[PDB]
């Protein structure tokens, strides 16, 4: 559907010659999606008029008025392009030429160049938003993203779910946490932790050096949840910024759910897990 | 033939896990003419020894050797990648993956990411020589040149020749010159001055300010041809630094002829024509 590149030439009715009078132009050029137009002049000699009311080139980008160009040289109402280079803002630029009913001067009009080029989505905004949550992937035409290790791309094909399920302790103590903890925990992943002693054991646990998941003044729990679950009752689910007091289970198995949202920096929470009989 | 972009991930054996031994393997990465490609490394860490010769990845680029990575940072003598970028020299990159028969250290090998990108062959070179004449024009996968005002695209495309024929002179006096004098003449023209007066007349040519056209020391003027042809008889072809003597045709028809070869910056010739009777 796309199989030549997209390039061009522009110019003026006449070009090189003299243009003419009450004549009214346009051309719109369009490249596939994932790319924008490249346009600029070798070569511009229109009438100069205030705020170029009189002859025109006008660049429009959509709803946007890129340039309005008239003249030989810019002024403090008035733009001429020279050698700059005028990008389209999505993959479709319209040029419209203009002229009135006179022209004082012989003026030679316009020659001017495009060419589609492609879009970088993995730019570096220094201050605004990044497509994707680690790894940018920019090609021609479009971008993907990957992942850290320790982590799998979202459905979204944008946030880093993390590998967080899958951990097993047979030991009598030891710690678990939050990923990435002290460091704000991951977005959109299913945590699951198991804990899994001799049937002679009972397992304490405890939350120990800070915590800090998500909560709503309101609602409790509703963006992320850490949910403990033995064989006698559940627990939780838990959130908010200060240590939930001991947890004393009488049983020798228990599984920790940690479930988080697509926001939030977070620093999350850390268990240390003993056990006694 | 090539209607979908470039673009992919290459992994070591195993990745993110630990790479095996006697391992050797191999990515060729081709681009549409045109096109280079760009790689670099997400992940990199391997087995550090004296120029990457136990375990290694390779980047070669036709017969350049473009990159050998090893360990984890780089050395005096060996190169790890870091956060660098790799572009291929044409559309065609290798990669080559080779490990030995042991591993100290559990080396989790390597992931980059790489994608075709444009050449921009209207670069500045900031010394080089430059593909077209005048103006050059970028596209995606090749590129094109034109020309400025008064001149056409050579039949090589690259070459810009004058307009330079079309002069006719019916007066009793005047200038002609070589084109863009008294800078350099353009090259590759041929251009043609016609002087048609009345049949009364005789013409004087002057050869009046500066004269200079290529040269060469044994053959005369076998580079750029400056002749002028009247009705009695034919004058050159002129060549050299110094100004012609003074030419009394006894004619009132007279053609000038100067063509010019495809290099030199030879600032040219001036006429003056007068006419008695
Ligand atoms: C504009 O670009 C041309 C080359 O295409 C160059 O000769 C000229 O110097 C440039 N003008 C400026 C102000 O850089
Ligand atoms: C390398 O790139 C990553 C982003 O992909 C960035 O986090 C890291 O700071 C970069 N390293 C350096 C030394 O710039
Ligand atoms: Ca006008
Ligand atoms: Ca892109
Ligand atoms: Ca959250
Ligand atoms: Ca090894
Ligand atoms: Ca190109
Ligand atoms: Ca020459």
């Amino acid at each position: 559907k796309w199989p030549e590149p997209v390039f061009g030439r522009l110019v003026s009715p006449g070009f090189p010659e003299k243009y003419g009078n009450h004549q009214d132009r346009s051309w719109t050029l369009t490249a596939p999606p994932g790319f924008r137009l490249r346009l600029y002049f070798t070569h511009f000699n229109l009438e100069l008029s205030y705020r170029c009311e009189y002859d025109f080139v006008k660049l429009t980008s959509g709803t946007k008025v890129l340039a309005t160009l008239c003249g030989q040289e810019s002024t403090d109402t008035e733009r001429a392009p020279g050698n700059d280079t005028f990008y389209s803002l999505g993959p479709s630029l319209k040029v419209t030429f203009h002229s009135d009913y006179s022209n004082e001067k012989p003026f030679t009009g316009f020659e001017a160049f495009y060419a589609a080029e492609d879009v970088d989505e993995c730019r570096t905004s220094l201050g605004d938003s990044v497509p994707c949550d680690h790894y940018c992937h920019n090609y021609l035409g479009g971008y993907y993203c990957s992942c850290r290790v320790g982590y799998i791309l979202h459905q979204n094909k944008h946030t880093c779910s993390a590998l967080c399920s899958g951990q097993v302790f047979t030991g009598r103590s030891g710690f678990l946490s939050s990923p990435e903890y002290p460091q704000p925990y991951p977005k959109l992943s299913s945590c699951a932790y198991n804990i899994r002693l001799e049937e002679g054991f009972s397992i304490t646990l405890d939350f120990v050096e800070s915590f800090d998941v998500e909560m709503h003044p309101e609602a409790q729990c509703p963006y992320d949840s850490l949910k403990i679950q033995t064989d006698k009752r559940e627990y939780g689910p838990f959130c908010g910024k200060t240590l939930p007091p001991r947890i004393e289970t009488d049983s020798n198995k228990v599984t920790i759910t940690f479930t988080t949202d697509e926001s939030g920096n977070h620093t999350g929470w850390k268990i240390h897990y003993t056990s006694t009989a």
